[PDB]
DNA sequence: GCTTAAAATAACAATAC
DNA sequence: GTATTGTTATTTTAAGC
């Protein structure tokens, strides 16, 4: 059902798409599932997968189980670094792996 | 044809409520 | 006690030499 793809890319865009300086792991899961149905169909653990490609890359700060996460109500905050490491490049989705 | 790197995936673990 | 997130580590895939 279609091959896999770079999540970091979708992530970088998920964060970039939000220049408001804010993001939510859950929100992303929705933004992705909303974008890709197949992904929301199989969802072979897009939790760690996303969160992985989400954190493992940008290297930002997130908020764990807070007093305002009834189900999937969390908050993720990223510093002005992701857009920095990106702007520098030119949307390289590999970088001579 | 082989190895190396990075990307992608999965499982657990820790905190918080 | 339960629920949500976070962190780590392992795996797999694909491209680099």
């Amino acid at each position: 059902v279609k091959p896999p793809y770079s999540y970091i890319a979708l992530i970088t865009m998920a964060i970039l798409q939000s220049p408001q300086k804010k993001l939510t792991l859950s929100g992303i899961c929705e933004f992705i599932s909303n974008r890709f149905p197949y992904y929301r169909e199989k969802f072979p653990a897009w939790q760690n997968s996303i969160r992985h490609n989400l954190s493992l890359n940008d290297c930002f700060v997130k908020i764990p189980r807070e007093p305002g996460n009834p189900g999937k109500g969390n908050y993720w905050t990223l510093d002005p670094q992701s857009e920095d490491m990106f702007d520098n490049g030119s949307f390289l989705r590999r970088r001579k792996r």
